[PDB]
């Protein structure tokens, strides 16, 4: 349950916790 943004705007990294 969690997440990360990061560049380029689209980009986010969620992984599954």
């Amino acid at each position: 349950g969690h997440c990360i943004q990061v560049p380029p705007m689209a980009t986010e990294i969620c992984f599954s916790d």
